[PDB]
């Protein structure tokens, strides 16, 4: 199970969309440029981890890009386990996904959410400190962890 996250122009991603159906296909936008969100098998690829919720269709989409040390990862995931339990109490969250890059210890958490209200109030979480302290304190050798927010077309 993986995601595929392609971006470009809304014309040249819509005609890519259009060879697919199914796999929770979302088209994506910000000021400048599209990104197609895509569920598939077999731009970027990311192995799935854990998928909770759904997606509505509306609001915001956050991808947060957090690269861990070899000894990170295990206690990420022991942290995102036990927050992910709760994930369906978290106001406006609609859908999350933990991915991981194939390549490199980098790791994707995709977050679907009602407004970028209920995003921002979910920074206030434990489980957003973490994950910023995290991109905090990142080797930049690397690569950069960073927050990407995106919104419906």
């Amino acid at each position: 199970k993986k995601v595929f996250i392609t971006t470009g122009t809304e014309h040249y991603l819509r005609q890519l969309m259009a060879n697919y159906t199914g796999g929770n296909v979302t088209l994506l936008q910000n000021f400048s440029q599209s990104l197609l969100y895509q569920e598939s098998t077999g731009g970027a690829e990311y192995r799935v981890l854990q998928s909770s919720g759904s997606i509505k269709g509306f609001g915001v989409v956050v991808f947060e890009y957090i690269h861990l040390r070899d000894e990170e990862i295990p206690i990420f995931l022991q942290m995102y386990q036990r927050a992910s339990l709760h994930f369906s109490e978290t106001p406006g969250l609609q859908s999350t996904k933990l991915t991981k890059a194939m390549n490199m210890n980098k790791f994707l958490i995709i977050s679907f959410w009602d407004s970028e209200v209920f995003f921002h109030d979910w920074k206030k979480s434990p489980l957003s400190k973490e994950i910023t302290n995290i991109m905090r304190k990142n080797n930049t050798q690397s690569g950069f962890s960073h927050e990407d927010i995106y919104h419906y077309p």
